[PDB]
């Protein structure tokens, strides 16, 4: 089997991407944030504290003839940005772009933190990291990909995120029309439960490539590109007037600037992030100070190849017995 679904930016800045997901019988369609940095499929629901729902579409398990309460199971997750959610668990039928899994753990939120409430466009998350990170207790549950894998034509999914435009998540096949040149594959460590890999270096604009190992994670659920302070300083030094602002919480730059590109290495191959992808707009409405899309990972404890990086590439998440990651230009 295979599946193919369109993923759409939530706003004009590509702050996140949503993908429609069918849950239950009859189908209830929710728009979920596909997140290769976590491993829980959780949704706003009829059980969510009323004051914490503001415009989201909810899953109502009592209206699904295939929903079953997973007795005794609870979940609770805290994300790297300080957001969180928790609740109980159903199993139900879940379909993405024509690919169906029966018996998928659907984690129903009883509580969500303010940042989730305030984002009316995101009805939940669909985790695509390794199932060892799943938070369901006392019996850990499998991701959608893990459940689908044996049925797929090939045990892979691909992320093709757009810049200020829709893109595609495919399951079970590689669309050879969706990229240019070849796909370069690189080793993955699953030791921390992430799609963790080592970039071979970077360049700023038309500058020379610096060969240096950068360990990080491929994370569709993180907006920005978080890299070591040395790398980030070298980038922003090429933008007149750019500075790190402790009050704003990162590097900012004059909105009148033209940003240089940023290149990262995948083996001997190179992925080029155009400068415009690094512009996240005014820090507040009407400001002439703009927020940068490349930020320091210092104090995160890990480097994160988030959407700013991934949207410059066609990315293969290869879930074979020994997982690997592939990157192609597009």
């Amino acid at each position: 089997s295979t599946g193919s679904a369109t993923t759409t930016p939530i706003d004009s800045l590509d702050d996140a991407y949503i993908t429609p997901v069918q849950i239950g019988t009859p189908a209830q369609t929710l728009n979920l944030d596909f997140d290769t940095g976590s491993s829980d499929l959780w949704v706003f629901s009829s059980e969510t504290t009323a004051s914490e729902v503001d415009g989201q579409t909810i899953y109502t398990p009592s209206k699904s003839t295939t929903a079953k309460l997973l007795s005794g199971a609870t979940w609770s997750i805290s994300y790297g940005d300080g957001s969180s959610s928790s609740g109980d668990v159903y199993t139900d039928t879940v379909s993405v772009g024509g690919l169906t899994v029966t018996g998928q753990a659907v984690e129903s939120a009883k509580k969500v933190s303010s940042s989730f409430t305030e984002d009316s466009t995101i009805d939940g998350l669909l985790g695509l990291a390794f199932s060892t990170l799943n938070t369901v207790s006392p019996t850990q549950q499998k991701t959608f990909f893990d459940n689908a894998k044996a049925s797929l034509d090939s045990p892979v999914f691909t992320a093709d995120l757009g810049y200020h435009a829709p893109g595609t998540y495919n399951f079970g096949f590689i669309d050879t029309t969706a990229y240019t040149g070849s796909i370069t594959y690189t080793a993955v460590s699953t030791k921390q439960g992430f799609w963790e890999w080592t970039s071979t270096g970077y360049a700023v604009g038309s500058g020379t490539f610096k060969s240096t190992s950068i360990d990080g994670i491929a994370d569709t659920g993180t907006t920005l590109l978080y890299l070591p302070a040395t790398v980030v300083s070298a980038y922003w030094a090429q933008v007149s007037g750019a500075k790190s602002s402790s009050s704003v919480g990162g590097y900012v730059f004059p909105c009148s600037a033209t940003l240089p590109s940023f290149t990262f290495g995948v083996g001997s191959a190179r992925i080029v992030i155009p400068g415009d992808y690094i512009d996240f707009g005014p820090i507040s409405t009407g400001s002439s100070s703009c927020f940068g899309g490349i930020q320091s990972s210092a104090g995160i404890g890990i480097n994160i190849f988030g959407d700013v990086a991934l949207k410059a590439a066609f990315v293969v998440f290869n879930g074979a017995t020994t997982p690997t990651l592939g990157f192609a230009s597009k």
